[PDB]
């Protein structure tokens, strides 16, 4: 898995709009997004946040994410984490948030990140132990169908 990554790009919208599979992985990916995904949501997405990167491997866009929260000399938190099927499983999400961690250490100063996964999310859950973060909290939110779901919120310190 040769990887590189870049500032996401307005080609790239289509293929990264395409990566949710299903309406729970799509409130997993953006829960303010409405099922059907679309280039529009995304690029809506994108405006509001900051740091929106893709990972690209053999010429294929396999992965993107962003921040939701940002605040300079404390934390980032990650926003969207999207990869394609296809790649999932290979180190695209592990390789990005390794990207991400650098962005805000260096752009931010950031001394911790802030990761959420909802509770069905068991790979990045385990993902996200791997790369050191801890549960720090469980909030309570709901998914499309009115459903009451666990949102684990986890973290893991910077340091400069
Ligand atoms: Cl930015
Ligand atoms: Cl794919
Ligand atoms: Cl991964
Ligand atoms: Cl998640």
């Amino acid at each position: 898995m040769q990887l590189s990554h870049r500032p996401a790009e307005t080609g790239d919208l289509e293929t990264v709009a395409g990566f949710p599979q299903d309406r729970d992985e799509l409130f997993y990916c953006y829960p303010k997004a409405i099922w059907p995904f679309s280039v529009a949501q995304l690029a809506a997405a994108i405006a509001e946040r900051r740091g929106s990167t893709v990972a690209v491997h053999d010429g294929q866009v396999l992965g993107f994410a962003n921040f939701y929260q940002w605040q300079h000399g404390d934390f980032c938190a990650l926003g969207n984490m999207m990869v394609a099927p296809a790649a999932r499983g290979l180190g695209v999400a592990r390789y990005l948030i390794g990207v991400m961690e650098n962005l805000a250490r260096e752009q931010y100063k950031a001394r911790l990140m802030k990761i959420s996964c909802f509770n069905a999310n068991a790979a990045g859950l385990l993902l996200y132990t791997q790369l050191g973060y801890q549960p720090r909290a469980i909030a309570e939110r709901h998914d499309p169908d009115g459903r009451r779901v666990a949102l684990i919120q986890m973290d893991k310190p910077l340091e400069p």
